[PDB]
């Protein structure tokens, strides 16, 4: 049995999109696992000698859990997995609804109204137009609204990962109060990856973090 | 700063070695690494759909911190770790010793005896001369008694994995009675990866456990 | 002198434009000369013997003015070409302006305005939201929209494309009333390069022109 | 329709031809085409600021045709092409004949006669046993014969390519007189390529014009 | 009749031998090819300039047959010869056996005992536990005592190489007084190539040759 | 001492050739190598299973000698051999010379004459104008012509070949009676090499020795 003949490691998309809606669904989710891949070689070259690990997750953390979530993100077997454009559920009418998650008796499925082709923005405008990350909403663009359905569904989430913490001020204060449950909080992670590639890719040194904080090469040691 | 072109992801080897103990300590590092990213690819691959991970850590765990553990020894920083050849706390005068720990004061630093030149094998002379997994020591090979000291490190196990069980039985009873510390338990990870190995590269489609179980195809999904 | 180790085939930017402005300047940049490129195969590939071509150039038109125009937008030596984002002319003030050429005393000079970075487009959103080829202004994108700035440079167009046509109903009487005059004229180019590259890439087989006519496999022999 | 997977980029050559006629055939249709590149490149890299493009073809002529007539060589569907080595006409009894274009009847096919095969040289005895460019005939070597050749078929020269000016002393006229029609003419463009392949490869900073003209390095700014 | 694609340069293993003799006979096989190449490498490099060829073979002697007997273990035909671990002559009951050339009616077939999956040793444990190339057995690894069985076969001994000399002073003494002789000597060729592959790579610019000889970079020209 | 760094392969040429004279005579140095690892490569695969090998060495000789006397031309030290353009001897003056080694006080050096430069030809002209193996002259074309020369010098033919048969029907009578210097034979080798290259690539299947035998691939069993 080669079982490596059969590994898909791309979010299959469903017929029921057309031309357009899917160049632009498979654009964001390559931008998203791209996201994914980049947080995790932060982690792994620096663990919990880097900052913005420290101030997410704890002062003395251990970094596995982190990596094996990103990496699942990365690299699994994405083949229950499907991107619907169909409202079967009828739930696109609500004001506001950009997409939701099937539920219980379709944990692997979710659902994509035609709002997210209007309003989602793309990774080379980060950091643009006023932009934050600590004050701006996580679901601006693609990638960091992607990275939150996929931890709803039951082959990446595994029914660890929920909303313990919401806002940046709650956020802060469960990263040093209970360590446990931070490493699987649903907006810890978001904040972390777009933060380290804010820090990393789009301003080299500086970051747009906005709260008034800067980190120089002698905080990583 | 570039932190990707000052990434190490070898494990240093001291000057106390000469050419004839450096050739086989090399040797066996890279074993150990292989094994581990072998271990890593199949996790990743199956997760709790594959028989050996369900019987080594539970029938319905999460596979994220077996993950980011295989990952951090395949690749991280390893600009702390240290192998020396040198007796330099006079240990290795005890009987049947091949090495240690230098403990709490120097906690990424670790001491080879001679006895670990004779009588180490290679990972090409698996399941032969009578070893099966289940029945012999897992320090017979070199890959699987270099993992064993990988755990001992702090940039590597960081203070969380200990021996919670050792022998066989012990470590299947913990596989269902208590699966969040059989995580964490040294001996647990050093079969799983030992089986998962020898049924895949080995011997394809047998493995070479000798506890009497046979799996097949049908049992990966 | 070996001259093909000094060979500089990108677009220069000046340092006027902070990071945010550089990260998006380069990608409009790079997708213009993508779009070029795609231009130039197609006319290799077919000639007169595509409908497009005959319907923007004529019917009996030889392809090799066509073909160096392409060829030289996508490698040739800009050393002297330089993009900045400095209002070193007082313009962008007024309204709806999104750039200026610097004119006959600094030939190869152009400016980008700040409305440049709020309303246009990329590759990925063609088709779109109602855009049609036919119908829409050539300067939506960022590709069209540098592909006209890119016939003003003095090493580029070279004082020979013209505005002699600007409306899509002149284009096409220009078409077939002066094929000598319509191989240089700006919108004619950029309108065959739009529709050819909808046709082929964003909905393959079908386009997004929008005036009533389809082609077949059998229109191109 | 992907038409990338239906591209003939060389010529074809008949079933006429034995096998030693076939080997020297297709060596000498590959250094025409060589050739060919060569000076497209030259063109692209410096177009009228090379004292050759300036001498042939008129001090402040823009390079668009001249570039595309050489890619077009390189790079088209050379499927309808077609050269026999089996005399269908009975024009090889005539005194120095090496061949001839069908006609109009049959617009992209060519023969080739017996002496092309005792009196045709290679381009790695250029500029040798006394040949100069100014003085010697262009068909010599394979290379310039070929492209020659090229010029009357419909598929390539797509007539507008006509004789205009043959000797040497006139195609210096051309140039300064008429630069509207010294681009499409015959002997300019074999002049050229010839010129600047012997000053780039063959002896590099001198060439072999042997009119007594010699260009250094700044007159190529 | 393309020769090229069914051409065999793998020594081939017959079905009798399960997993795990299997793997380890391909192991040694293909170290055993890898001493060759060096061999051959070393030869071509230095000829009668190295002190290790003017040793074994005499001070003025010509090297073309060794250099061929080398490059026809790496790269001649193979698809006659077959290994097998079936004992079909009843000559594993001889004490200290370990395998036998089947005989003249069997030219080119090998029968590998028992014993030889439990003593012989690998390429990375050279020159260790006290062994000298000029004082033990050349029969204690893998590639030496697998060298020595090709020079048995048909098709790459090709019934020259003989044993003319099997002590290392008998070896010493041929070299000097008969020439001709020395390059068809088996024991002078497995000595020539463990002692240069020792000096290049096991211990770089020492080797253990262990006879009271010392080489430096002078001995070489 | 890392040896690989410094190793020379290719023929190393003198400064008093001109531009042309080096460009001709580098491509008749690789048109040689070419043929001779082609040669290498046919005994390799056959040995004296082919018909060819048998006619020029015999039809029970082992075939040791030939492949390293290839192999020595293909690859090995060549920083001690020089050619040359200047007459320093005074003897490119006799009728019908071109070219001569320099004899014993420089056993490495070759003088190449005006005569080379005229009436050498090129491999893709081989079989054509009446050629034939057997009954033209060996030195007709570069490659033949410099194969011959090779075997003179000290660091490839080491003293060993020498004339022993000179005509065609000379070398076929050498081989069936004195088979122990056939294979030193300089006239033999080339036989051997020009009619296997005609066999192989020029003609493939039929050859043109122009003696009168057709062989087939029931004549390589
Ligand atoms: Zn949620
Ligand atoms: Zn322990
Ligand atoms: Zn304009
Ligand atoms: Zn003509
Ligand atoms: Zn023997
Ligand atoms: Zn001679």
């Amino acid at each position: 049995y080669d079982w490596r003949a059969d590994w898909v490691k791309g979010f299959p998309i469903d017929s029921s999109c057309n031309a357009t809606q899917y160049n632009q669904l498979s654009t964001g989710l390559q931008e998203a696992q791209l996201l994914a891949e980049h947080a995790r070689d932060h982690t792994l070259r620096f663990g919990s000698k880097s900052p913005f690990f420290r101030k997410y997750f704890g002062n003395e953390t251990a970094s596995a859990e982190v990596v094996g979530h990103f990496d699942n993100v990365v690299g699994a077997d994405k083949s229950s997995i499907l991107f619907l454009c169909d409202d079967l559920d009828d739930k696109c009418k609500n004001d506001g609804w950009a997409g939701y998650w099937r539920g219980s008796n379709h944990s692997d499925q979710t659902i994509i109204c035609d709002l997210s082709f209007v309003t989602r923005r793309y990774l080379t405008q980060l950091c643009s137009s006023g932009y934050t990350v600590s004050k701006s909403k996580t679901n601006i663009f693609w990638a960091g609204d992607l990275l939150h359905r996929f931890w709803h569904l039951k082959s990446i989430g595994q029914l660890v990962i929920e909303h313990y913490a919401d806002t940046y001020e709650e956020v802060l204060e469960l990263a040093q109060e209970n360590s446990t449950y931070a490493v699987r909080n649903s907006n810890s992670l978001i904040y972390y990856a777009l933060d380290v590639y804010a820090y990393d890719v789009t301003i080299p040194g500086e970051g747009c973090n906005g709260d008034g904080t800067s980190y120089k090469k002698s905080d990583f040691s």
